[PDB]
């Protein structure tokens, strides 16, 4: 029953800094005032977050399970790779602008100085590799270049869009996000060099 | 003179010393004036790296604008301009990460002034130049929209490299930059290209 209840403390912990954070800010609140509203001492609010980042990072990673759920179900439903990359992109856009205050300090987090916190904000947020997977279908259909891996196309594209999301958050929030995303997504999906046009219908 | 004086001195005292332990205080010391009349020149620190970052974008985009004349193909320009980025990068990278990290600086005000100070995506605009007169680039983005996605490209791979990944060839990571976005990544198998 031990394992029930660590678990059980765990999501209660997340839930009042989540809570906290939504009503005072990420940065305004501080782990005495989440383990004082988690019902827990400071020292075991830390040993399940050992640093407040950590409570964001474990909301990012959930709010990609939820998109990955997503575009595996349109993939399985039949629709074309490039629409369900289109869609995602929407819906990152979308979601990036309604959560702007807690998705901010969560991106700093990926240009952390320490390389092992860096590192393991990049590992809780794959969105790289979730990109990668509608690429897949892409390539086996004999449309996609394959000089370089599926893994390095797709985390490029992530890239992408980690820069655009900061800097539309973080400077200039006025913008449309969904444009600007969907202006990476056209220029490494298509290039900059013109294509051909069909013949008309 | 003064400036050149103050940035001269501190750039040598942040090869000797580095970046994160020089103080203004002794870079006024090593150039002869007060702490007052220091951030009369740079306001602050990371000020000197900006200004050592434009001098070098300065030297590249004279490069780039000497090769376009000697009719070097637009291109054949890009591809030399990332293999001295990634060289440079390599070499100075001790200096270059800490200005890497000023240009995301919360403080707007200080991110838009490194910004304006390391202008590399105007310069690959430039280069761009011949290819949209030659009408073979997609008119739905502006060059300098174009130019800047790729400089950001070049920023992520090297701020990754300098601070995380000192392992990848640095090069062939930029040469894939500029390979996806220039090309893309759906395949150019047309049996009867333009031109
Ligand atoms: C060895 C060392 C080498 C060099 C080492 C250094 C290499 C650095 C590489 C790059 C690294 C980075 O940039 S990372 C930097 C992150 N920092 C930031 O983003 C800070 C931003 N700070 C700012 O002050 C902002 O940029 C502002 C306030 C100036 C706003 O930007 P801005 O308005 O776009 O500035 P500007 O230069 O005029 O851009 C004009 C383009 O934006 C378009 N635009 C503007 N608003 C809109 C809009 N609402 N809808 C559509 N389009 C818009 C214009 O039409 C035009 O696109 P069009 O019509 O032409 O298509
Ligand atoms: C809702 C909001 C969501 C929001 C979601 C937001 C997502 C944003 C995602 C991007 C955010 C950013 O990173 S912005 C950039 C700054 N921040 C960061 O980079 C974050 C921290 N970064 C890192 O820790 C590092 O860069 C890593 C972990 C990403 C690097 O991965 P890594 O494996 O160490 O390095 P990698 O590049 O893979 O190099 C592996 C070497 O071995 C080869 N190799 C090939 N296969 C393998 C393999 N299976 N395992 C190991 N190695 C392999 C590779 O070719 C390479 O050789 P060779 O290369 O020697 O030839």
């Amino acid at each position: 029953v031990r394992e029930y209840q660590k678990k059980r403390r765990r999501e209660r912990i997340f839930r009042a800094a989540m809570e906290l954070f939504r009503n005072r800010g990420f940065q305004e609140t501080t782990a005495t005032e989440i383990a004082k509203a988690a019902h827990v001492s400071r020292g075991t609010f830390f040993n399940y977050y050992p640093y407040k980042e950590a409570v964001l990072l474990d909301y990012g990673s959930q709010l990609l399970a939820g998109l990955r759920e997503e575009v595996r179900r349109l993939l399985a439903q039949g629709r074309e790779p490039v629409e369900v990359l289109r869609h995602l992109f929407r819906v990152l856009a979308e979601g990036t602008a309604r959560e702007k205050d807690l998705l901010l300090p969560m991106f700093y987090e990926l240009l952390n100085p320490d390389p092992v916190r860096a590192r393991a904000a990049f590992e809780a947020l794959p969105l790289g590799d979730l990109i990668a997977e509608i690429l897949k279908p892409l390539r086996e259909q004999g449309v996609l270049r394959q000089d370089f891996s599926l893994e390095r196309m797709g985390r490029t594209l992530a890239d992408l869009y980690f820069l655009s999301a900061l800097r539309w958050a973080a400077y200039t929030p006025g913008r449309d996000l969904a444009e600007e995303l969907e202006k990476n997504l056209r220029l490494l999906l298509e290039g900059m060099l013109v294509r051909e046009a069909p013949a008309p219908g």
